[PDB]
């Protein structure tokens, strides 16, 4: 895909007609996605890492596509997941999370801040253990309860939040839009051979709730890290399950 690359840390591709992965490294790359729908709203799923960050890819896109009324969904509790809420909260963007997003960040969001910052103490990383320190961790704002999903449109598009079972965290769900058969699998999808940190990782049920994915119509999925969209990162990622 073309690279639009807004900075040194983040990157955008638009994968299909008006839809951006958004790619924030910091260090990793962790993707979000913004969705345009119709000429004044905008799906923003996870965020980047910080609300900096967060704000420039915000900014782009009013400026680029015409000021739109946001709307994000956390699919986790992960800084690669909601790092960029506070950008959210002071422009009153809806910030949609389930219960378990909230409780987890609120039991384990500080001892999971120590985890990423006890990586990021080696040379070359001062920058980043800096900020990783004082990102402030928001949660979200419009909360539903995570075993029942939810159901919403924006400008008249149906979306959809669905908890398959839990993955690398107990809190990950996709987001699925039917009339683009967009998902986005975040953190639950992996590129590659490995799992990613499984700290939070259920390896009992995860593959079964990927398996799940299987009935999304899909023609891009979107992982939580890693530049591959194609719906074979499904099939990817459950070979790559125990
Ligand atoms: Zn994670
Ligand atoms: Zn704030
Ligand atoms: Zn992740």
């Amino acid at each position: 895909y073309p690279v639009i690359r807004l900075n040194d840390e983040l990157e955008v591709r638009e994968i299909l007609p008006n839809a951006f992965v958004i790619t924030h490294k910091f260090p990793w790359g962790g993707n979000s996605l913004v969705v345009l729908i119709g000429e004044k709203y905008a799906v923003f799923v996870d965020t980047p890492y910080t609300p900096e960050a967060t704000e420039n890819v915000l900014d782009w896109i009013n400026k680029q596509y015409g000021n739109r009324q946001f709307i994000e969904i956390n699919t986790g509790y992960h800084v690669d997941n909601l790092g960029g809420n506070d950008a959210l909260l002071h422009r009153n963007i809806p910030i949609i999370g389930s219960d378990k997003t909230v409780s987890l960040l609120r039991e384990r969001g500080e001892a999971t801040r120590q985890l990423t910052m006890g990586w990021l103490e080696g040379p070359g990383n001062e920058k980043f253990l800096k900020r990783h320190e004082t990102i402030p961790y928001v949660g979200p704002s419009q909360i539903f309860q995570l075993t029942e999903g939810y159901h919403f449109t924006v400008g008249d598009e149906p979306i959809e939040v669905f908890f398959p079972g839990e993955t690398h965290a107990p809190d990950n769900i996709v987001v699925y839009f039917p009339e683009r058969k967009i998902l986005f699998g975040g953190c639950m999808l992996r590129v590659g051979n490995g799992t990613g940190n499984r700290a939070d990782a259920n390896m009992d049920t995860w593959k079964s709730s990927v398996e799940r994915l299987r009935d999304f119509d899909c023609v891009a999925v979107i992982p939580g890290h890693g530049i591959r969209f194609d719906p074979g990162v499904i099939e990817n990622t459950i070979s790559v399950l125990p």
